[PDB]
C-alpha cells in the first residue's frame, strides 16, 4: 500500500457515496445488492485503522438508509453488531458481532458516540434527491433509522425503560426514595458507578439533551440540518413520549456525572416560563402535537 493507494481507496469510497446520493431510487430497487454487500463487507475489515472502520461504518449506514426498510436479515445483524462492548446479538443463527459476521487509540467502547454522530450528519447529507422524490423522503429514513436503534440498542442501554410519560392521559403518581449506588471514589479524582452500560446512558441523554440547550448553531454548516432533525423529534406523538421519557430517565442517573440533569433544567427553563413551542401549544394519530401546558 501507499499514500496514492490510500487516497485511491478513500476516492472509491467517496465515489460510493456520491452514487448512493445521486441515485437513492436505483439503491431503493436493490441494485448490485450482492456487490454493494461485498463491498461494504471488504472495507469494514477490522485489520485497517479505525478510520478506515468508521468510513466503512459510514458507507454501510448510507446503503441501509437508502435502502430504508429493503434492507435483509444481515444487514440488521451487522447494524445491531456495529459498535462493539454489547453483547452478542441473539440471531437466527445464534449470538454474534461483527468480527465474526464478516469472518464467519484503544477502544474504550466509545464507538458508540461516533457511530451516532455518523448516523446523524450523514442521515442529513439528505440522499433523497427531492426530484423524482418528494418531501417525506427527507424524514423518512431518519425516522427508520431513530426506529431501529430505539428498537435494538435502546432497551440494552436502557435496563430501566417503561412506558409511562404521557401528556395525552396524563397519568401521575408519587415519586418515592431510591437506595445509593456504590461509588468507588476512584480515578482530582473522579467517580464512578460499578453499575455496567452507564456511560452509554450519560452520552445517549447528553446528546438529546443537545438535540433541545440547542442554542447559540456553534456549527454553522450543519444548523438547518439541526433544526430539521429537532422538527423529526417533536413533529408525532411517538417521538413526544419518547423525548418525555428520555427526560424522565434523566434525573434519576446517580450523582456521579450529574451535570447533564441541570442541561435539562435548563431545556425546561427555556421550554417553560419562557419561549413555549408547538410542543407545548395548545401510535401516532396527527402530527400537530397540540398538547396543553398543563398536562
Amino acid at each position: 500500500n501507499n499514500k496514492s493507494q490510500r487516497e485511491e481507496l478513500d476516492s472509491i469510497l467517496f465515489l460510493f457515496e456520491k452514487i448512493l446520493q445521486f441515485l437513492p431510487e436505483r439503491i431503493f430497487f436493490r441494485w448490485h445488492y450482492q456487490s454493494i454487500g461485498s463491498t461494504l463487507k471488504k472495507l469494514l475489515h477490522t485489520g485497517n485503522s479505525i478510520k478506515i472502520r468508521c468510513e466503512g461504518i459510514r458507507l454501510f449506514l448510507l446503503w441501509l438508509q437508502a435502502l430504508q426498510t429493503n434492507c435483509a436479515e444481515e444487514q440488521v445483524l451487522i447494524f445491531a453488531c456495529l459498535v462493539p462492548g454489547f453483547p452478542a446479538v441473539m440471531s437466527s443463527r445464534g449470538p454474534c458481532t461483527l468480527e465474526t459476521l464478516i469472518n464467519p487509540e484503544k477502544i474504550a467502547e466509545d464507538q458508540t458516540c461516533f457511530f451516532l454522530q455518523i448516523l446523524l450528519k450523514y442521515m442529513v447529507i439528505q440522499a433523497a434527491s427531492l426530484e423524482w422524490k418528494n418531501k417525506e423522503n427527507q424524514d423518512t429514513g431518519f425516522k427508520f433509522l431513530f426506529t431501529l436503534f430505539r428498537k435494538y440498542y435502546l432497551p440494552h442501554l436502557f435496563p430501566s425503560f417503561t412506558k409511562l410519560t404521557n401528556i395525552y392521559k396524563p397519568v401521575l403518581d408519587i415519586p418515592h426514595l431510591r437506595p445509593k449506588p456504590v461509588y468507588i471514589t476512584t480515578t482530582e479524582n473522579i467517580y464512578s458507578t460499578k453499575i455496567p452500560y452507564m456511560a452509554a446512558r450519560v452520552v445517549f441523554i447528553k446528546w438529546i439533551v443537545t438535540f433541545f440547550s440547542s442554542l447559540c448553531s456553534i456549527e454553522e454548516e450543519h444548523r438547518m440540518v439541526y433544526e430539521m432533525v429537532q422538527r423529526i423529534l417533536l413533529s408525532t406523538r411517538g417521538y413526544v413520549n419518547f423525548v418525555n421519557e428520555v427526560f424522565h430517565q434523566a434525573f434519576l442517573l446517580p450523582s456521579c456525572e450529574i451535570a447533564v440533569t441541570r442541561k435539562v433544567v435548563q431545556v425546561y427553563r427555556k421550554w417553560i416560563l419562557q419561549d413555549k413551542p408547538v410542543f407545548m401549544e395548545e401510535e401516532e394519530e396527527n402530527t400537530n402535537v397540540k398538547a396543553g401546558v398543563q398536562a
